[PDB]
């Protein structure tokens, strides 16, 4: 059937867009920097591991890329390889940069020159807005990066609007929020917190040390996100979709909700540097906070408003915020136990 | 205190090289006509550094060992942005990135200055537009200088470094290049005083534009680099004028009285003095969104304004063309 | 103790230095492009995940690697990183380039300015002897690469040794011969066929499908060889050595070894593209070859000669080839298992 | 009428190079002129912009120009400076090499691609003289650097039948020659104490050898290994070394010198026989004892093979580079 090339496969995004995609009868080609025996560890978990053509692309070989479109003749290319943590884009900006930026160029590039009616998708992102200008923020809100991964990718976004606009390239922007699930990776604040947790109450670790508790997040179900990319590359005419839940938590509260299902009654005492989580059960502090892992620029708060994404794609968020922390902590706790 | 500075050959780097020297600073120049035509050739440093490449941006760092610098080199063609993106990315968004960075590893007290661009509004969301308007970039040059923009902000944001962005609306002088739509129109209209060309071919004659004068606008990237606190400021006129007025009072200038007839691709310039039909409008430049800065926080916070009026800016690209004609091209 | 940096630190060869060094009483330092729950599990099976403290450095990006040495303060670097997959390096040549030839380099000028005191130990190959000029290879053997990554190995090599005799750096490159363990990476041959034939005997898998049966390759084991890079950063003097076992065997014979340990008894019928590994008890192709996984220039034949090293360093290899095989197979036997 | 693309179009080399495929009826573009103005050619020359550090200006300059061949000359040549800055260096004269061979192998595999490799990656010799099949000893990180560009060149022959040529070439000059190579030094420095303009030429060891040939004949080397049917890479020298007391002595009696020389190493001195005054001396800023690396290449292959051999002797060339600094300091510096 139809061809997808999805880049960044083997990451949580790439995982269950793959799956999707293979339910709906395409055949999947996928480029990912991930190598080795646990590499397809997501795509294992979702059974699909014989059904995926990973092939080499590197979003910093241009010449790899025209080969590789040249070769898959993609139908639909789905953008979601990035060197996407956000703390590291502090201390390699411009490695973030030549991948998230120029690469989506790239990618844009080699399409134009050898399949211009390729469709294409970049995963923009809710970093974007950095130090929000509006709240809610929708796809009119004006963006204020606070990273050099957001910067980036801001790049992405408006490389792949101006494809769209002066080529009449089918070229799609989402701007999704903050999407989570048993798949994430543990550099991520959600997973690391579960992760966590489950190895503090088995024994295996001490205490849980993070950054900012305070920093507030529109946090959605990872499945139902990569619904809303397909979605958005089968209309009729390319736009742009902000993707969220609509609703906003802080760190703290997601340590809370998950400890609950670990097992642990959390209280917070001391302020900044100094708060603690303590097990109100055994008086034992459970999570710490280190300056260590504060951004040089911080973000404060992300909130979407999905409103266009429910009138033109029928999307709508279905998993709860509370389904979420219960469906990663119950992952992880099992994980730990194995 | 030592200068260095990007694009040095331009008619930005010139002026502001010139506008240093005559503040006793050292100027050096990171690789010229526009520095002969100045005057200032022999006074300034020239040494080779490529914003292509990182560790040779470093090493000019550590040899120079600059008080401010002022990043002004680019690929600054829109059509060629084009034909050559990721090119121009990697000079006009990731060279950026390179300076600043090699800044934060070698030399974290120098002051940064970018050069920014009006282009960034592109499809504008405001009018005029000021610091506060979103940015709406509709080419490759617009979108790798809004990267260039926001990359500057966040290494001052993230690492409290003096670095300021410029958001530039078009500047001219007699030092513009040919390339540009007025110094076409004033070198055009030179030639055909002159007999040496018949007519001049442009684009939409309602076309708007905010047009300020180069040298005063360098002024203004000295004066937000000698701030206590580095910040980013609109630095235009707050006026537009259409082409069609700019090429009247050019026109003027070289002894033609233009009346105007037709309409869009229509429309043509007739002298009344002659009868000679010395504009035409082509289906190549002719396009069917007005550019226009509010610059009152440069003034608030700067005392910074525009000094030399439209009038007189044209009055002095025309004047410098006509001789400029006159010498290459005019028997005596 | 003394403090190492170990570049490439979750590999193969940077989880037994990690090992090794730990023993000697270092501090260990690792940076490594592997990232996630499932990167630090060659550290997890030897023991040693919470005694290695890994930072961020890649060796694309020369602020990052110079802000790494000013932190880190190494007495010694191990640069282990690398685009080490010879197939791929043919796709991706520059990125390739830039990370296993510019990479040696840019440590080496972060050296140079912020600690030219470190000692410095660049992970050369036997790979740049290529279409071998002598037999067998020693350190005096002319080089003659064959892939895009050899090529960038030897700049690597010939930098080290350009720095060592220029600038009086304590700086040594190692030429290795292939060596191996139950921690390589299933990209590379050895490691391919007992992971295959493992997947294979319990019904995982179908078949093994190699390339070149016929290449031949000194190959040792890994454990050894980490201890040879440690004994030349101790000698008095910084020089280059090659490591080897001196015996060469076939791709072929490796699988029939490693086939008889896991139950299969091979026979080979036809010849080259259409030659098949038939199990003699079933009948079923266990084998087979396809195009795909030749190299577009190859190298026929490694075989080093280590004499240089026991004269100097008191090393020799060990573990038999023979012995390698029942090791690896016997490894990937109980992880299937389990 | 072929196309040929020439990087380093400005150079002694490139300029050289240009005028003979000119002459051979090629339309010439060159990547980026004293030099091409020098040679007539300066209007006859399509200056191109193309940048090495870069790799997608590169893919598109091939597709624009479409070449039949290109000549990869430009480098960062200088071995001080690629101590300095050893990266750019190698971003340059390595990687650049595989940024053209990868942009060729990408859109335009059939072009022939010349590599512009040099004696500098023999380094510390491994045999004297050195051939094509003498093993390489790089000395500095330009030469590390020369060396990668080579063997990346040899691999894209190898691994895909690319028509990929790398050209060994020892030490060639001519009136083209920069201010900073030694050659040049001597004759422009005889030609300014002829006319009364310097009183002394300070060197080093004055027993130094060096192979030098006559730059026009070496990029004559270029082409002809470009037009056989099969690429391959060969040596291009002399085979035969001078001293740099031959050259300066050759060359002071083109500007009227009788050159005695008198003592040994650094204190040795040229003093001409008609005046008594000392014309040459050798100071301790230059000079380096003894070399036991003599470089010195051995081109019997590229006469086997192409039927190149230098035809312009070492007594003419430095007559030809003398007599173009006469002429250029009595035009330039001294009234008529
Ligand atoms: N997850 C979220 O909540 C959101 C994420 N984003 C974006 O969504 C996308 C996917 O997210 P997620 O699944 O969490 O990301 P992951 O980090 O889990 O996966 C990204 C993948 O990209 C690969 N990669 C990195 N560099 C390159 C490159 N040079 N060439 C080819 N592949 C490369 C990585 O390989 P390797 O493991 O070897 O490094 C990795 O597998 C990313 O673009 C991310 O920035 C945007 C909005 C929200
Ligand atoms: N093993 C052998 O038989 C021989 C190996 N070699 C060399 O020895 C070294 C180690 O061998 P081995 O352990 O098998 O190699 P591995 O491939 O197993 O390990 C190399 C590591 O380097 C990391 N890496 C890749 N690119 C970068 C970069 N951009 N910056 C920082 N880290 C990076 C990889 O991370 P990631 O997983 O994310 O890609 C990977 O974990 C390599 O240099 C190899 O070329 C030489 C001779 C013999
Ligand atoms: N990654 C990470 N984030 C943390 C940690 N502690 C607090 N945070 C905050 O949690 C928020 C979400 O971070 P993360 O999950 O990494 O995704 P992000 O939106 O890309 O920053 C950010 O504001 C972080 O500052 C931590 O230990 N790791
Ligand atoms: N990687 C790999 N190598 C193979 C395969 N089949 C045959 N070979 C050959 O096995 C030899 C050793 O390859 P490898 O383990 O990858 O190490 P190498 O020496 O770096 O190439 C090479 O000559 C390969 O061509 C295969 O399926 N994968």
């Amino acid at each position: 059937g139809k061809r997808a090339l999805i880049t960044g496969i083997r990451g949580q995004d790439g995982a269950y867009l793959a799956k999707l995609l293979l339910e709906k009868g395409y055949e999947v080609y996928g480029a990912d920097r991930r190598s080795g025996e646990f590499a397809s560890w997501r795509l294992k978990e979702l059974g699909i591991e014989n059904d995926v053509k990973i092939i080499h692309m590197d979003l910093l070989e241009f010449s790899n890329i025209i080969r590789t479109i040249e070769k898959v003749q993609p139908d639909e290319v789905y953008n979601l390889a990035a060197q996407s943590f956000v703390g590291v884009s502090f201390e390699q900006p411009i490695l973030t940069a030549e991948v998230d930026a120029i690469g989506v160029l790239r990618i844009l590039e080699a399409l134009r020159t050898v399949k211009p009616d390729t469709k294409f998708y970049q995963a923009s992102t809710s970093e974007m807005f950095g130090k929000v200008q509006e709240i809610p923020q929708t796809e009119k809100t004006p963006f204020y990066p606070r990273s050099p991964y957001a910067v980036a990718k801001l790049f992405g976004h408006w490389i792949t609007v101006n494809y769209r606009e002066a080529y009449n390239m089918f070229a799609c922007s989402g701007i999704l929020f903050n999407h989570e699930s048993p798949l994430r990776g543990i550099e991520f604040v959600t997973r690391k917190i579960t992760y966590s947790l489950a190895r503090i109450k088995y024994g295996l670790q001490d205490k849980l040390v993070l950054g900012n508790l305070n920093a507030k997040r529109d946090w959605g179900y990872a499945p139902e996100y990569v619904e809303a990319m397909w979605l958005m590359m089968q209309q009729p005419e390319p736009d742009d979709y902000v993707i969220a839940t609509g609703e906003t938590h802080t760190v703290r509260e997601f340590v809370e909700k998950a400890a609950k299902i670990a097992g642990f009654d959390i209280e917070w005492v001391g302020e900044g540097i100094n708060e603690k989580g303590i097990d109100r059960n055994t008086g034992k502090v459970i999570v710490e906070v280190s300056e260590e892992f504060f951004r040089p620029a911080e973000v404060d708060i992300l909130v979407g408003n999905p409103e266009k994404a429910m009138k033109k794609l029928g999307w709508k968020p279905r998993t709860t915020f509370d389904e979420l922390v219960e469906i990663m902590m119950e992952a992880d706790l099992k994980r730990v136990r194995d």
